[PDB]
């Protein structure tokens, strides 16, 4: 149990009104024959159009929502529309384009998809409410056959070209006409109650429907991400490297020592409350304070209530010493807090479109994060940039910049031994260029820090006494 069975049944319900007449009994076998592909019996790594819900949840960074809808079926004009926002439409002769023949509209497909998924994944998941016109339309940009791999280099081929007979995958495709063995998922075979806009509209407010093909697209894989990562969670399916993620990830726990560890030097808190994964760990093990810890999982629906949190009758006194929200998304933050909080609005290729203004980032995992709100920030302020450190000044080992290429560091945030007697040691400008760049690596990921409006980098000084 692997792939999805070309014997399954496929409930026609939602296609009768496209195509009055199809039988109730149908399997993904007559389906595909139907929508014109021959599968020839092949066992060449490609046995089904058609996926699982656990494939299509493995594979969420190729999900591309798919509608078509009739302009005016061979006589009248398609609209094309897809959760990129791209409607095109195809004569049979938010960006909306004018009416062209399939053998340029498909070249178009190509170009968008490519540009879209490169960075993203090794194929397209085409995720539909299939009403009957998305899947008669497949054949004029798609061809399928047996798995391939690029002519240019060693990934799996998503693209094929009839101008040189050769396949291409998403990052040497220019010039390449049609979509080659493409994978798809139809949204209404999970058991609905209504049509899609019923649907989606039950979980998000952040998509309307314009009445345009890509409107239903984006509804489409909106209410497949609510359906997959919102009401249900499943932590344990990992996610290949795409990116910076490991650098991102060091980068998180180097900030989140250095900026608890300055608020308890700084303020001297005697009780810190760590509000977040079950399994963690405390940050700065060498701090005096006494550390409890409160589970609370990664919300993916709404942000914790605080109210939920932390009442109801634990140390009881949560106003006491400091409350350390490390990803722990809350609608309001206590005044006394230390705060990590991904912004959903981010543009990268680990943070995918999510539902209702949330945003799903998948960074070895895949984590639905409720939709970044400013508010929630109300008690506290933006957590400046800082470089702290008490280690000994001593270089030791070889340099990785040459004694003529080296500079000096001058900064009034290096808050160090050196710097306070007036002139940066070699080692702590090494560590502070390298944490300036960590720093800026999780910030340009989508975290954003905030903390008590006491702190107060000048208290770290006289810790250097
Ligand atoms: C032009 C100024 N300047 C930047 C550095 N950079 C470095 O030493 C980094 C930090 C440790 C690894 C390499 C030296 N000098
Ligand atoms: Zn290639
Ligand atoms: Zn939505
Ligand atoms: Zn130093």
């Amino acid at each position: 149990p692997t792939h999805l069975s070309v014997d399954t049944k496929f409930k026609t319900e939602g296609l009768c009104v496209d195509i009055p007449g199809i039988p109730k009994d149908m399997t993904y076998r007559r389906l595909i024959s139907m929508m014109g592909f021959k599968m020839n019996y092949q066992v060449n790594g490609y046995p089904n159009m058609f996926i699982t819900r656990e494939e299509a949840i493995r594979h969420v960074r190729a999900w591309i929502g798919f509608d078509v809808e009739g302009c005016h079926g061979t006589n009248l004009p398609l609209q094309l529309g897809f959760s990129t926002g791209v409607n095109l439409v195809a004569v049979p002769t938010p960006l909306m384009y004018k009416g062209l023949p399939w053998n340029v509209v498909r070249i178009k497909i190509v170009q968008m998809l490519s540009d879209t998924l490169k960075n993203l994944s090794d194929r397209v998941v085409f995720v539909l409410w299939a009403h009957g016109f998305e899947l008669t339309s497949m054949k004029y940009f798609v061809k399928i056959g047996p798995e391939r791999t690029c002519c240019l280099c060693d990934r799996r081929a998503t693209c094929f070209s009839t101008a040189s007979d050769t396949y291409a995958c998403w990052h040497h495709s220019i010039g390449f006409d049609y979509v080659y063995n493409p994978f798809m998922i139809d949204v209404q075979q999970w058991g609905f109650t209504g049509n899609l806009q019923s649907n989606h509209d039950l979980y998000c407010q952040v998509h309307g429907n314009a009445h345009v093909a890509s409107c239903d697209a984006i509804m489409t894989r909106c209410l497949a991400v609510h359906e997959c990562f919102v009401k249900r969670v499943d932590w344990t399916i990992e996610y290949p490297i795409i990116g910076d993620e490991l650098k991102i990830n060091a980068a998180c726990r180097k900030v989140q020592h250095m900026v608890v560890k300055a608020a308890l030097l700084a303020d001297k808190f005697p009780v810190l409350h760590d509000i977040g994964n079950p399994k963690a760990i405390k940050c700065v093990p060498q701090a005096d304070v006494e550390w409890k810890f409160y589970d609370a999982q990664p919300c993916s629906d709404k942000a914790y209530k605080i109210e939920e949190l932390f009442y109801s009758y634990h140390s009881d006194k949560f106003t006491d010493g400091v409350c350390l929200f490390w990803n722990c998304n809350v609608d309001r933050y206590p005044a006394n807090s230390i705060v990590c909080r991904f912004d959903t609005r981010v543009l990268s290729n680990l943070n995918l479109p999510g539902c209702d203004g949330g945003s799903l980032y998948v960074n070895k995992h895949a984590f639905h994060t409720p939709a970044f709100d400013k508010s929630a920030f109300v008690n506290l302020k933006q957590l400046p940039f800082f470089y702290y450190s008490d280690s000994p000044c001593e270089s030791h080992g070889k340099q990785v910049v040459s004694d003529i290429d080296y500079v000096p560091l001058k900064s009034a945030t290096c808050i160090t031994r050196c710097n306070l007697g007036g002139a940066v040691c070699r080692h702590h400008a090494n560590e502070y260029r390298l944490y300036l760049d960590a720093y800026n690596m999780m910030i340009s990921a989508g975290f954003s820090l905030w903390v008590y409006k006491q702190f107060d980098t000048y208290n770290l000084w006289n810790t250097f006494t």
